[PDB]
């Protein structure tokens, strides 16, 4: 925190009144309005130079409303916008979207229209946000191996359960791709064992800092998560801003 530049590669904002989020039921801790200014105030307490964040789709009921609400949110702190869509070489992409995330709930990654859709996004400069199940990481590796020219960002350390012989083999295959990236975050406090294996196989150039705010305030705390990152990586310029400048092409 001794003057450090930070780029948040994964954060969310929503308003439970204007928007309809079905997954918010049963979670009264998150049924509040979250703005980009609230995230900026957290980075102000930590004494870091917040250079902006990468918005990720909040799985809203009306995706067209989410597209409009994020155009009208002209805050300079929103560096990139990862809106939702269905991957295909004929997919509808928001004209203001910098990338696409398909909520992979189903061998979707093995369908040819998904592979062909990756090539279309690659030719358009659109990175893909990969958020999947634990055991399904094996098929993801074969999918993005056919399209090495698309930028894939593995969300939340791949959502792996632990040191599985199948998960370690899938995470090692993805680390061999030239444009693959992995985020150190998740809906739970990250495990030291998983983080150590991810840093070794992926390397210091393909690991992104991610807060997962404000979901990190469910099973953990932003202060708890952000401090654990400072202890694990230290004041690393690549982990905190430089790797995100190459993954998301942040000028």
């Amino acid at each position: 925190a001794m003057t450090l530049n930070v780029i948040d590669s994964h954060f969310h904002i929503w308003d439970p009144d204007a928007q309809d989020l079905p997954w918010l039921a049963g979670l009264p801790s998150l049924q509040h309005r979250y703005t980009v200014d609230d995230l900026a105030a957290e980075y102000a307490k930590f004494g870091v130079n917040f250079l902006g964040g990468v918005y990720v789709e909040v799985d809203a009921a009306d995706h067209e409303l989410e597209d409009r609400l994020l155009y009208e949110n002209a805050s300079p702190l929103i560096l990139k916008r990862m809106l939702q869509g269905r991957v295909s070489p004929w997919m509808r992409v928001p004209i203001n979207a910098d990338g696409i995330r398909e909520p992979l709930h189903r061998g979707r990654a093995l369908e040819p229209e998904f592979i062909a859709g990756l090539r279309a996004m690659a030719a358009k400069g659109l990175p893909f946000e990969l958020c999947n199940r634990g055991p399904e990481l094996g098929d993801m590796a074969k999918a993005f191996a056919q399209v090495p020219e698309v930028t894939v960002i593995i969300d939340h350390l791949g959502n792996v359960p632990g040191l599985d012989e199948e998960s370690c083999a899938a995470l090692a295959a993805l680390a061999e791709l030239p444009n693959s990236y992995i985020k150190v975050s998740g809906d739970n406090p990250v495990g030291p064992d998983i983080v150590k294996y991810v840093r070794d196989t992926f390397g210091p150039k393909k690991v992104l800092y991610s807060s997962n705010w404000p979901v990190v305030e469910l099973n953990s705390t932003f202060a708890t998560h952000f401090q654990l990152m400072l202890d694990t990586f230290g004041e690393d310029e690549d982990f905190f801003e430089n790797n995100a400048r190459r993954a998301y092409n942040i000028d």
